């Protein structure tokens, strides 16, 4: 203990096999009394919007935080009278299945108002990036599993087939105790043939906007609500539900499917209301951690193909307070991939490889100008990334062992970097993650196209996540951003008690 | 900070990469000298029942909680008239293995008395409920790796082959760093052809019942034991160890295999005695957590198939104390499947899917009656269920792409609902998880059968598990359920001190 | 308080869905402004070694602990007379890729020196063992992702092909969200044809050693220092990087690839320097944890194959002080492997299965006399071995059905056992994990060759990782192993407060 | 048999079924132990009928 | 058997008794003889009290 | 077979016996090979040469220890604690690569 | 018996004491045994040593 440089302080700690004596105490867990689950069928269902409206059953009834919606559907596929034939059934064995996650992807935006104060998220583009992390295998296999749940690994569908890993494959051929593929999802096929297909089933999608939560950890519910109500506005296109293989086309190519039609029936929200026991009282005014997702995007004209590099400067935006975390990635332009659906149906979901990024924050320029993209990966894989480096910086050479052929490249997926703010930007003195008011930033970042066939017009995104503390009372719905003040962030007394991991846990 | 509706208090933390100052210590890790191990061979095994007895050295030596029993064996199959067929080697590469877990599945009951007070667990059917439940990948792949322990995921072997996640395949063919399938576990084949086969080896299985533990972490091992004697008793049938696939057997229902016999050579069991340091002594009398499984089973006359629904009524019961946890899985009956081996060897280990359940705890009915099947899955996963929503409620549309066959449906696995009474049912006030009184349940429920192949008569279940404290002192074994009084439980000084989750771990 | 032989007091705990009242505090995280990365090119690099030298921006600037070096290369192969014809492309589709972790395994020994005091470990023999030990799925699929990382589980590359689980294959065949086979890694290719090949690419590898860490978590960056430098002194063979397969080459031990020549370009190493915030200061002399792992080996000439059994003895050595841990394992033929290009390329790094082992400490022998080879896998997965029992001690029965082909056994990796000294070996009271000085240890153990074709000639290493403090202060940095004294270890106040499964988390 | 009380749990778990008959007979049970726990064998004298 | 009391203060009872499972086999002798019939007889044999 | 090791003996020369234990336990572990228990002479075997003998299987049946306890008489009383002598037998071994014939 | 047995441990009053037996005994045997003692106790196992 003593006898090294400065003398240290000493504790002995018991082994596991034997303590054996320590002060053990019987603990009683107590949550009561009646726990329930209701099915509020959506009032006013349509092809344009689902709307639910559902008020908690009783006074001081706390409300659980996992919410979701099931929606029975019907779809028919029709053949396009070109390229024919056209031999073999329209739907194929390891070729075609749902896009993950389906409903959320085809939602233009969903709204919910907790107790008369409105909260909304942008489900369409936010998702496929917010889904990539912070996911672990444990969690992926849990709550998430209900909605089609697997990602898009390959830069384009054509190559993929057929892999032991192929994104749209039937359940058999998925390795035991591991993320299964999107062909697994069970729904009945009424008739499958040349010129005609039709199918029916029922898809569970999670409500994805905090406070509500989708990671398997559990935290307090929102008493004391008076009236919750949701609202789903569907994205106009509706073909985007389906995925496809570019292969089956083939050689012309007008994709064999010539069209589609998608229909719905009433779908029901599913909330759970616990009610507390008389003895223990809940306080009349309580506070919760509420985050906020917004996205600022930019357009462009100059395209690259198939493997050329370039540069893009973003667009000056303003943010009302220092964000907790911040995401930044390039992507194949939304403007296009919308007309001429077949591309829309068979086009995958992956991001161009970030060669380097250089961001000018408030009063700085060139921050992380010298970090090797490699460097940009290590942080954060720390924040949550969960994809392997190989996926990042998408490319893989797979040789073919026969004379004489060119070997061939594949592209997997783009990097989707993020920078927690006080950690990887370095926040100026006397200021901290919480603080108001205004700031502004624009990221100028070079990137490359790596997908081997198409000419990819790009765009940039930037998903910010603010940290706020909102109070729900009855009846009130206060919400605040920038709760900390400048004087308080200077000389806030520190603690050795908690540590950065536990902080990691809260979100989510 | 005092910027919220109600003022909140601030603290600071330091980012991981810099404290850089806080008090450090040096933590020396003291563990009693002289850890030993020894194989205790079975005093008077037999073919019917075998049983070991061992005495710990003295009052002061702490035995450890992880115990297991290894058993050497041989078998021999012989091709029957009149199926053949009778072609190829009687075993085939993709089609044969041991049942997970092999000797566990045969035990009628394992009894183990400690220090003079006998605690026992029935094991034939109680083992499969507990098997899917609490393990995650990283712990599945640790200790529980010794028994051939990969869960049967299809509704019949027949369909399985050949998927690279098939429940009984060869080592190669199983993906990298994953749970490897049943076939992979080694034993030597002395011979194999048509008309005959003979294998020899040694299968480990770790004795399951608590106190002794099968999950990775260590809790103080029983001491100060005076004497301890296990003894098993096996089902006469015994043919259940081996499992075999369907495809190979020919039509006319004729089976390649029947019949065959097993052999055992005297088996052993490995205990681990540790003895503490000179100066640190263990208290005269100590107190361990004491769990207690039970099984209640109800069978009916009616039958459903090949995929029609039914509802059923569990028998009424009276429960001495609210139990911690309950399991409610309905499985293909035991009445059949001990009659006529080929079927007995062949049948998998999956149960029917739950369309929904209606439950009544005391004096209330309709608990969970409006909660859709999907909801059950979520709470079960929350308890640790670990299987994806696709298999729970299993069925899968794997679709053909040939003009013009119909498109196969697969029966997949099973669902096994679990509830925790405080977490899930909600106990009336003044009552909590440990308390005693007489609360009658009776669980009605509706179910569909899913495997396409056979008619099924179904026997429902309910496993309950009480939580008690048992004190060991040499030699005594007092044990008591509900320690635990109504007024004391009501008064309940409550600590915002301990988390829930840490509490979750010392299951169960 | 009440009802156990000993009354034990109570506390009630609120269910996760309902707190809902507890001291909620807004917490801000603060780390120094500006963390910036610099790329140091390396002057003085050669095929015989790499040399780095780096001045910090100054003192007062905490240097982050994660480090890595990116190196560009140029390899050309040429065809072998005269096994020819060698029809078909020199490099095969599934057959041949990079060994892992390429630049680490090639490095004969690695030295770095923090701020004047030299701290170096040996890389070539140490890493293939220490690799296994402290990684789950997330941690291995994270930072260690950058260099190829899939282990050599198969006993020879001959048998692997063509397996779904094969050690070195194209990214196409893998199970979604799990470690990729080494083949996925990019190897940008210039050309290949029978009679030649040329590949060129950039590979990243992280410094391995202490303090700097290759693990998931992260801790406080070293400060405050003036000088740092790294020396990679490469091994003299340099052909070892690439790995081949024997199936392709038959049959005189004449192999396609002999011979070839690797080349490097100028390598650069990246490290980032955070600067703390002026207001809260960092002390003038900071004290870290410091580990260092010295190996001990023995050469034997007694030859055994293909699967004969034998026994060995280590030879005596005299460790200075108790070491924190100790990895013992037999591994094949270190001298034997090097002669021949053929040998360097086409042989894996698996080690033979321990049939049983006995060990002697100081003053006692026959520690673990009768602990089943299996009992040795039971600990450790307690110290995180991270493989299945099956593959440990791995032999594989795989049967083939046709009449008549004898079923074939398959080689597999063998156990590498470990034991932390307090936990297993047991210790004379007054001796703990740190205390100096003298002790003497000899290992005896019986191993059995398990692969088929090649007769192995053994040697067995015994790595031992010491524990100790290191204080880095600006002028000079000092370290003690044996930071504890004898009288202080005895009678060190024991703490029920800190948990033991926390010490698992420390390293590494 | 293994009866419980109100939290004194498992009383009488380990006492052989024979041990049960003993303490019972002290309260007066009054019949040979052979006929309590009643199963008896009669072996047959003729080739080769089962007993 | 080695059997200690759990404490001083425990008062053990006077009636003790052992139980013991057994296995007997007999094999007929030549030359009798003899013999027609089974080896055990409905009246001829049992255990000697007290075995 | 006599059990060997201290405090038991051996060369008798009998001496003051151990009192006063509460428990006592013996384990043996036997090397897997087990063929070492027999002897044989090279003369019988063939010239090349093969041995007339390989192979063989060995078994056991209940094997049992034997130990006697005196008890002291009421007149002469034996101490609460008593000290015996006791030794331990270490072994260290090292082998060399060179052969010599 | 001793030559075949790898090791042997006899715990006294709770604390273990053991002596590897396989290798030790052959050399220790030749040592302390007179002709009187060779015909004494040691006589029980085969005893005559290798010349």
């Amino acid at each position: 203990m003593s006898n090294s440089a400065i003398p240290l302080n000493v504790v002995a700690v018991q082994e596991p096999r034997l303590e054996l004596n320590n002060e053990r105490t019987w603990v009683v867990v107590k949550g009561g009394q009646q726990v329930t689950y209701y099915p509020f069928p959506s009032t006013s269902f349509s092809s344009n919007q689902f709307n639910f409206i559902c008020n908690p059953p009783s006074a001081q009834t706390v409300l659980d935080r996992l919410v979701f919606i099931q929606v029975p559907y019907d779809i028919t596929f029709t053949a396009n009278p070109s390229h024919a034939g056209i031999t073999e059934n329209l739907l194929q064995p390891g070729r075609d299945a749902f896009r993950a996650f389906p409903i959320s992807s085809i939602t233009n935006t969903l709204n919910a108002t907790i107790n008369g104060f409105p909260v909304n998220i942008e489900l369409a583009q936010i998702i496929h990036a917010l889904s990539r992390y912070h996911t672990p295998l444990k969690v992926k296999n849990g709550w998430m599993s209900m909605q089609p749940s697997f990602e898009d690994n390959y830069q384009s569908y054509r190559d993929a087939d057929g892999a032991n890993n192929n994104p749209l494959g039937v359940f058999t051929s998925a390795a035991g105790l591991s993320e299964l593929p999107r062909g697994s999802y069970t729904m009945n096929v009424v008739t499958n043939t040349t010129t005609t297909a039709r199918i029916t089933g029922v898809l569970y999608e999670q409500v994805f906007l905090p406070p509500f939560l989708w990671d398997g950890e559990q935290a307090g519910g929102l008493a004391n609500l008076t009236s919750l109500t949701f609202n789903w506005v569907l994205n106009n296109n509706l073909a985007r539900i389906w995925s496809h293989s570019d292969i089956t086309n083939d050689v012309s190519g007008n994709s064999t499917i010539g069209s589609m039609n998608i229909s719905f029936q009433q779908p029901s929200m599913y909330l759970g209301f616990v009610t507390p026991r008389l003895n223990i009282p809940i306080p009349p005014r309580i506070t919760y951690p509420y985050f906020k997702l917004s996205r600022y995007t930019t357009q462009f004209q100059n395209t690259l193909a198939p493997n050329a590099s370039s540069t893009f400067k973003s667009n000056v935006v303003q943010l009302d307070s220092i964000p907790r975390k911040l995401y930044l990635f390039v992507k194949q332009s939304d403007n296009v991939i919308y007309q001429n659906l077949n591309n829309q149906i068979t086009t995958p979901d992956v991001f161009l490889q970030i060669n380097n990024l250089n961001l000018t924050w408030n009063n700085q320029q060139g921050i992380l100008s010298g970090a090797s993209s490699q460097n940009l990966y290590d942080f954060s894989v720390q924040n949550g990334y969960n994809k392997t480096w190989s996926e990042f910086n998408g490319v893989t050479q797979q040789f073919n062992g026969v004379s004489g052929q060119p070997t061939k490249v594949i592209g997997l997926e783009g990097g989707i970097v993020c920078l927690e703010l006080g950690k990887d930007v370095g926040l100026r003195d006397d200021e901290a993650e919480g603080v108001i008011g205004n700031f502004n930033l624009q990221v100028q970042m070079t990137v490359t196209n790596t997908n081997q066939y198409v000419t990819v017009t790009p765009d940039m995104y930037i998903v910010a996540v603010y940290d706020g503390t909102l109070v729900i009372s009855n009846t009130s719905a206060m919400a605040s951003i920038g709760v900390a003040s400048k004087e308080e962030v200077l000389n806030a007394r520190i603690t050795h008690g908690v540590s950065y991991n536990e902080l990691q846990r809260i979100y989510g």
